[PDB]
């Protein structure tokens, strides 16, 4: 895999700036733990996640956060291109919600949308006082961003490698070579321009 850089924009609901009590510094220590877990887990890819910006959303929610996950990332998408990226550019923006999504959802995001205005989306619960845990569905959903499919354990050969429909009760930080052929695939077909460039 050639090197591949994300500049990569987290911006954390109101929801979940209560639920750490208001408070900044707790929200940016959890964050920058899963920075350092993801990258850790992008590696053997060859991809550089770097931090361009964590935008908190103290005074109010600047989207209608809603339980149906297809709906709120939608709604993010929109404020991504028309908001977002008119002040900040950033290849990818993944929302952190303390809110619970239906039908046991731990996170969403667009399937090769890395890198597209609209589509370099996606949205993770922040569902467990453990940050690799939330880092492992934040590594998974970017995952998707870059074109990666579910492991059929059937034929992939693993049970909880990064790419399991289900996160497992020990996720290993590792990707099946059924991801790698995927990314392969995603950087082959797409390529997409904006990940080129540290
Ligand atoms: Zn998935």
């Amino acid at each position: 895999f050639p090197q591949r850089y994300i500049e990569l924009a987290i911006v954390v609901d109101h929801g979940m700036y209560k639920k750490y009590n208001q408070n900044s510094d707790k929200i940016k220590v959890r964050v920058h733990q899963m920075v350092n877990h993801i990258n850790e887990m992008y590696r053997p890819l060859n991809i550089a996640i770097s931090l361009n910006r964590l935008q908190i959303w103290s005074k109010k929610d600047l989207i209608t956060v809603k339980s149906a996950s297809n709906v709120t990332l939608e709604s993010f998408g929109n404020w991504r291109e028309t908001v977002l990226l008119k002040q900040q550019n950033n290849d990818c923006a993944h929302l952190l919600t303390a809110t619970n999504l239906n039908d046991n959802t731990i996170g969403l995001a667009y399937k090769k949308g890395m890198c597209n205005p609209k589509l370099s989306v996606g949205l993770v619960q922040d569902y467990s006082p453990n940050v690799f845990m939330v880092a492992v569905t934040m590594t998974h959903e970017l995952g998707h961003n870059l074109g990666m499919e579910h492991d059929d354990k059937d034929k992939c050969k693993c049970e909880a490698c990064i790419m399991s429909d289900v996160i497992s009760d020990k996720p290993s930080k590792l990707f099946s070579d059924c991801s790698k052929n995927d990314y392969q695939t995603f950087l082959t077909k797409y390529n997409p321009q904006c990940i080129l460039n540290a």
